[PDB]
């Protein structure tokens, strides 16, 4: 059954819902549905040039073709609210132009409504109602995703923080081809980590070792983090032995108070102290302190699996100790539906750490995590 064809008409709201929930094959949610959602992500549902040119003439003027030697008319990749086209600028410099479908901001409300309608009619709500707080968060996240000026500023800012970095880099933004509805970056070499299980155990270890270090830095040293980390947005180049970072719609900057408490959670978990983990989780307001034991215990167990990695001097086998099955209880999805749901910052921090753990599980990496965590915890403590 092809529910897929209707969600493809609201692909942006569907995919953004999919990230928020973990339709991520996880061991609970109906595998009929996660199937459907995957089919949606890999559906290049494409749009006549006319529409793309509309966005281009509206935003760049009628001069814009004059900056380029070439503009490739077929997109080479779908983005959530638009398409990406290769171009070559007058001197020879290759770029990727990310162009929105016209009027994306403007149809957020209608598209979300229609999505809730498609899901309601196939009864997978399954509180039974329209979840008010989740509709509200999915609308905000979509407006944020639509803002390419904001995206351009987060990319420029990430690019500073990694200036000179021996392994990671951020393609430069091309301002003259950036605008509210178009985001243009330097083209990057290499392939996405999706296509990279075929690499060697040493390279895979090293990519993931670097990814998790970067994650600890994003949580505990930088003012800034990529949320919903995704192996499809890391481009590894064999020739240079570097990983490019794409997609700064994901970037957030949160109050230090959440991160200050999150460090204590992970410290306590590295130290195998379940009572500290729980108490700080309540103080952060992820937990209320009055959840049903069984669900509380499932979430505390998941946090302590991440603690095992950070407690051990042996290498941690992410591929069997850290699968979605092992750790999906980091985010019990029956929490967004309560009188006062968790501040969204909390969700992020767990999704950021959990997700980084998953990329390492996906790529079958194996390396020790203690020294990275003790280093990060020590420099955070020097900083006060
Ligand atoms: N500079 C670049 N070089 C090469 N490929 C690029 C570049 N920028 C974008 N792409 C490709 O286009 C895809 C989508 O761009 P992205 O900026 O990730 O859009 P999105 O709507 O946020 N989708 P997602 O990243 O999957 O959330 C990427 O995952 C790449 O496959």
């Amino acid at each position: 059954e092809r529910i897929v064809r209707t969600l493809c008409k609201v692909r942006g709201a569907a995919l953004k819902l999919g990230q928020m929930l973990s339709i991520q094959d996880d061991a609970f949610i109906n595998p009929h549905l996660a199937k459907i959602f995957e089919r949606v992500r890999q559906s290049a549902d494409f749009m006549p040039l006319k529409q793309m040119m509309k966005t281009l003439n509206n935003d760049l003027g009628p001069n814009w073709r004059d900056k380029l030697e070439y503009f490739e008319e077929r997109p080479f990749a779908a983005a959530s609210i638009g398409q990406v086209h290769l171009a070559r600028m007058k001197g020879g410099r290759e770029v990727a132009m990310k162009i929105q479908y016209p009027g994306v901001a403007q149809s957020i409300n209608s598209d979300v409504n229609n999505l809730m309608a498609v899901l309601n009619m196939s009864n997978m709500l399954p509180e039974g109602l329209f979840p008010e707080h989740l509709i509200d968060v999915l609308r905000r996240e979509l407006a944020l995703e639509c803002d390419y000026q904001r995206e351009a500023a987060c990319a420029r800012k990430f690019r500073d923080l990694l200036k000179g970095h021996p392994f990671f880099y951020v393609p430069e933004i091309v301002d003259e081809l950036c605008s509210p509805h178009v985001l243009t970056t330097e083209l990057v070499s290499g392939f996405p980590l999706d296509q990279a299980e075929g690499l060697s155990q040493e390279i895979r270890n090293e990519i993931c070792y670097n990814i998790l270090v970067l994650c600890l830095r994003e949580l505990f040293e930088f003012h800034f983090m990529q949320t919903d980390p995704n192996w499809s947005n890391f481009f590894y180049d064999p020739q240079q032995h570097k990983v490019a970072l794409l997609d700064f719609g994901a970037t957030r900057e949160y109050d230090r108070s959440f991160t200050d408490l999150y460090i204590q959670i992970i410290r306590a978990a590295a130290d195998r102290d379940r009572e500290t983990v729980r108490a700080k989780s309540i103080e952060m307001k992820f937990l209320t302190g009055y959840e049903v034991k069984v669900m509380e215990d499932a979430h505390l167990d998941a946090i302590l699996i991440l603690g095992e990695a950070f407690a051990s001097d042996e290498p941690f086998d992410f591929g069997t100790q850290s699968t979605t099955e092992k750790i999906h209880n980091l985010i019990p999805v029956m929490l967004r539906h309560r009188l006062v749901p968790p501040p969204e910052e909390t969700y992020s921090l767990h999704k950021k750490m959990g997700g980084s753990f998953l990329i390492c599980s996906k790529l079958k990496a194996r390396f020790p995590c203690k020294a990275m965590f003790e280093e990060a915890y020590s420099n955070y403590c020097k900083r006060q």
